[PDB]
């Protein structure tokens, strides 16, 4: 039931910055009952692995409205922030 997605950060953050920023979004989602595992794969990009893939797009809708969110990728479709 899990769905892998990509979540990118704008500008040119350091890995530690993006880590703190994306974890912020991950926590917000977690506290709204959308649980995901998070993995940095670039200095400005993370994998959000949603335990319940049916929540991926609702999560995306929130993510792309956040300051510093470059965009979200789901199933080869990109959603710019």
């Amino acid at each position: 039931r899990t769905l892998m997605t990509f979540v990118s950060v704008t500008g040119n953050p350091t890995r530690e910055e993006s880590d703190t920023i994306t974890k912020l979004w991950q926590t917000s989602l977690w506290n709204n009952h959308i649980q995901a595992e998070r993995y940095m794969v670039d200095d400005n990009r993370a994998i959000f692995l949603f335990k319940d893939g049916t929540q991926a797009w609702d999560a995306k809708d929130f993510l792309i409205e956040q300051e510093r969110c470059k965009g979200v990728t789901i199933e080869n479709k990109e959603y710019p922030g």
